[PDB]
């Protein structure tokens, strides 16, 4: 397989110790999701090191990389502090055949960082922040001439600076496209997946916000909100704590009958089944997982700072305007910043 420098998979044998065009010194693997792998290496002409993003040796895999890289660089030239929070695409080139990125190295992702503390949670304050820098970074994306869809927020494209601080930097703009552009129906990981996605309709930016509406609750509840095994349990996980799509959403929906049937007077309900799987439709309610009442997530959180029942009544309502079902009027970023959440 390419004259034997890739395994099987398309992706790159990655050797430590490496250097590549008297520059680079590949120190070893750090990242290896469905668009290849990021290894780690020093840049001798720069005298720093960098995360090298190696795409798979493979046409379509490549052509999807080549608008990683038109909107990455369209991001960095943009003239406004916001574009920080967006990671900085240093250079791109071929070798080997493959198409390869040098990223600015960063930290470890918020998946990490859950992990690091036992799925226990971070704390609210801290949540804070991460929430209100993705909502400037999504602001960010949103201005006009730019409009550009993520499609793939979690918290493992969710990345700290620092180790030890709290400023974070979106990756991974690898299925990313911009608005009135798209060509994936399937798209977003699934926990993270928006019902018009689900639905098969066509979507916009308003996406990405249910991606950070589950996210932050994960980043504080350490669990996935709704961690649906395939499609099917996705959406019946939705609808165990928001109910049923409204009837104008699914009307229009291709998708619909995946999940739904409509009654002959007009409203919709779930499919019938066989037998007991799911909570009733909207009975699994924010307000207990969240333990707004109880001391937070599991009793976790029981007399903290931080962490008073007005907070998590604040929280509870962005997450809720942020998985709003409809896309026209679930919250945008600008009036997100202005929520009451963030007040000082
Ligand atoms: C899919 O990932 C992407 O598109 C992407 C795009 C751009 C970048 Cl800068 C990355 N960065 C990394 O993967 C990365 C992985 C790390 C793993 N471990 C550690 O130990 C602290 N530090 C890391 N620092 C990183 O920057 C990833």
């Amino acid at each position: 397989y390419n004259d034997g420098y890739d395994d099987d998979n398309y992706d790159y044998i990655v050797k430590n110790g490496e250097k590549w065009m008297d520059r680079y010194e590949i120190d070893s693997l750090i990242g290896k999701g469905s668009f290849g792998q990021v290894v780690k290496a020093y840049d001798r002409v720069e005298q720093e090191w960098v995360a090298i993003k190696i795409i798979k040796n493979k046409k379509a895999f490549l052509n999807q990389a080549q608008i990683e890289v038109r909107l990455l660089e369209l991001m960095n030239k943009h003239d406004t502090e916001m574009k920080y929070y967006i990671v900085h695409l240093k250079r791109h080139f071929m070798f080997r055949n493959h198409l390869c990125l040098v990223f600015e190295m960063l930290s470890y992702n918020l998946y990490d960082l859950l992990r690091n503390t036992n799925f226990r949670g971070v704390s609210l304050n801290l949540t804070r922040k991460f929430a209100q820098q993705m909502c400037t970074a999504l602001l960010f994306l949103a201005t006009p001439e730019l409009s550009i869809i993520h499609c793939d927020l979690k918290p493992e494209n969710i990345l700290l600076c620092n180790p030890k601080r709290s400023a974070i930097k979106i990756v991974d703009f690898g299925s990313s496209c911009q608005l009135g552009q798209r060509i994936y129906q399937y798209i977003q990981s699934r926990f993270y997946r928006s019902p018009e996605v689900l639905l098969g309709m066509p979507y916009d930016l308003a996406i990405d916000m249910w991606s950070l509406g589950c996210i932050l609750v994960e980043m504080h509840t350490g669990e996935p909100l709704f961690s649906g095994a395939n499609e099917v349990d996705q959406m019946n996980k939705i609808v165990e704590v928001l109910g049923i799509p409204p009837a104008h959403i699914l009307d229009q929906a291709p998708k619909a009958r995946k999940f739904f049937e409509k009654l002959p007077d007009g409203t919709w309900n779930l499919k019938k089944t066989k037998k007991r799987e799911y909570k009733p439709p909207g009975t699994r309610k924010l307000h207990n997982i969240l333990g707004v009442e109880t001391g937070g997530p599991g009793g976790r959180r029981a007399g903290e700072s931080g962490h008073t029942v007005a907070d998590y009544l604040k929280f509870k309502d962005l997450i809720l305007r942020m998985l709003d079902y409809d896309p026209k009027t679930r919250i945008q970023p600008y009036y997100a910043l202005q929520h009451s959440f963030f007040k000082k």
